[PDB]
């Protein structure tokens, strides 16, 4: 296992890890209360271009990503999907715009970014609204699972290379204890990892937001860490 971990990426730095044929995670670092957590997105070859899927957590490591991106692949990334409000996935979005990437999300998403006074994607997504709902997009398909880690939350599945981007609905094997669930929805959590199952049975890869990669029994892992902490007392 070549995965990049926190200790082989300084912040402000990005690394990419090639998961197959046309198909990259990118990975960054950031701070937070004293501790340093890594931080997954998604690269996918689209022809001759380059679809990203998510900023790499801040405008600073976000140009970093573009760089690297440019340096390694050096193919033009011309747009960029975010898969839910929170900042490690929007922020950066003012960055992509600059460099003339055209940036995504669901409605949902766009609307919750604003409200948290979060850097917000041009472009909405349409046909995302309900839980179960996929829709093509390039050489993706995006699936609104459901509520889980926030009510908006988006996953990417790559059917040319049997990869699947869970983003922040989707724990890390070493993750044994509930992220940040201030905005989650515990009680539909695990329902919106098995309409992922359900929808994707044929997934060879699966990223999780943050941290190692792995198969899909990330997905019941991060259910049972959501019903532990559901149970909490
Ligand atoms: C990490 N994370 C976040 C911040 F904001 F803190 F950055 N949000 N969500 C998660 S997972 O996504
Ligand atoms: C763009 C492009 F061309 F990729 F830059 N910008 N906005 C939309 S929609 N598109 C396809
Ligand atoms: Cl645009
Ligand atoms: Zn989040
Ligand atoms: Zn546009
Ligand atoms: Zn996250």
């Amino acid at each position: 296992g070549e995965y990049p971990t926190v200790s082989e990426i300084p912040v402000g730095e990005v690394r990419l890890y090639q998961i197959a044929d046309g198909v990259w995670s990118h990975i960054a670092t950031q701070s937070f209360d004293g501790a340093v957590y890594p931080s997954n997105g998604l690269i996918v070859r689209d022809g001759d271009e380059l679809l990203l899927i998510d900023t790499a957590w801040g405008a600073k490591n976000t140009a970093a990503l573009l760089a690297e991106i440019e340096k390694q692949i050096g193919l033009p990334v011309t747009r960029a999907v975010s898969t839910h409000f929170h900042d490690d996935r929007v922020g950066g979005v003012d960055v992509l715009r600059a460099a003339g990437v055209a940036t995504y999300a669901s409605p949902s998403t766009r609307r919750l970014a604003e409200v948290e006074g979060n850097e917000i994607p041009t472009h909405s997504l349409e046909g995302l609204s309900s839980s179960g709902d996929a829709v093509r997009f390039g050489p993706v398909e995006l699936f609104y699972p459901g509520a889980a880690h926030s009510t908006d939350n988006l996953v990417v599945y790559v059917p040319s290379a049997s990869v699947l981007y869970g983003g922040c609905a989707i724990y890390e094997l070493s993750r044994t204890s509930a992220g940040n669930v201030a905005d989650a929805d515990l009680a539909e959590w695990p329902t919106s990892i098995e309409r992922i199952q359900q929808h994707y049975p044929e997934a060879q890869f699966v990223i999780p937001g943050h941290g190692l990669p792995g198969g899909l029994d990330l997905l019941k892992h991060t259910t049972n860490v959501v019903k532990a902490h559901t149970n909490r007392s």
